[PDB]
């Protein structure tokens, strides 16, 4: 969680990282609900995400633009991306601490409001239409790499946008968001052959 010349302390690192394994492993143990109140399919093989410096630099050199919007495609290629704003009439200092788990709430909210049963947890064109995009990337069982840029300066430190880059990326239509199966309970479960046994979720290293 130390990464030279980065904007972001451990700490924040540490919670947005905590917190989107938190999400992934109460989705793999079938806890939460999607649009239609019914609890998500049960899950393997979700890998346990890993901070990456590497992607903290290419999301913080986007977060310093203070766009809502996002990175051109041939700067993120191979790479997921999500974008997070929250714009005040006063300072945002006092937000930055929170600014990378605020994000991961705002985006990750997308599964409970907006996706709608999907059993199959296949993403296909009719589900990936929805704007579930945001979650399904933070869900994207594949998805192992996370880095994320901060930026409380924007429209004279009045605006905070938090971007977070993802590896490999998510979201490729017809492919599923997660395997369906059991979490791991032991290392052999997992296709990566180490699974983190308190949160079910398959451990994959850098
Ligand atoms: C997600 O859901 C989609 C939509 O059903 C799956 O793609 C579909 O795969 C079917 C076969 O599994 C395709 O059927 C074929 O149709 C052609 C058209 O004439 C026939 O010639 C052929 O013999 C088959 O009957 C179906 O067309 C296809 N849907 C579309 C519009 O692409 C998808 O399956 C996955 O992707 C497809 C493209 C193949 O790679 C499948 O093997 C693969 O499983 C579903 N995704 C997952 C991960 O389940
Ligand atoms: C989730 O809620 C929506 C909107 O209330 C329903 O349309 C879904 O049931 C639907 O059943 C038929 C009409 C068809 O639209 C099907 O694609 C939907 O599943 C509901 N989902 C389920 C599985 O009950």
């Amino acid at each position: 969680f130390e990464c030279p010349g980065g904007r972001l302390t451990p700490q924040q690192r540490k919670d947005i990282v905590r917190q989107n394994n938190k999400f992934r492993s109460l989705l793999i143990h079938g806890k939460l609900k999607n649009r239609n109140g019914t609890y998500m399919p049960r899950g393997k093989n979700m890998l346990l995400l890993k901070w990456s410096c590497q992607l903290e630099n290419s999301a913080q050199r986007w977060a310093n633009q203070c766009v809502f919007g996002h990175s051109p495609r041939n700067q993120r290629q191979g790479i997921g991306e999500n974008v997070y704003a929250y714009w005040s009439s006063e300072s945002v200092e006092k937000l930055r601490n929170t600014a990378g788990t605020e994000a991961g709430k705002s985006w990750w909210s997308e599964l409970p409001k907006l996706y709608k049963q999907n059993p199959s947890n296949n993403l296909t064109d009719d589900v990936a239409r929805q704007g579930v995009l945001h979650f399904t990337q933070m869900a994207w069982g594949k998805t192992h790499k996370i880095g994320c840029g901060i930026a409380t300066n924007c429209d004279g430190g009045r605006t905070l946008i938090a971007i977070c880059h993802y590896s490999p990326a998510g979201n490729m239509l017809k492919e599923l968001i997660y395997e369906l199966g059991e979490p791991c309970k032991t290392d052999s479960d997992c296709n990566t052959k180490k699974c983190a046994k308190k949160s079910g979720l398959c451990r994959k290293e850098l």
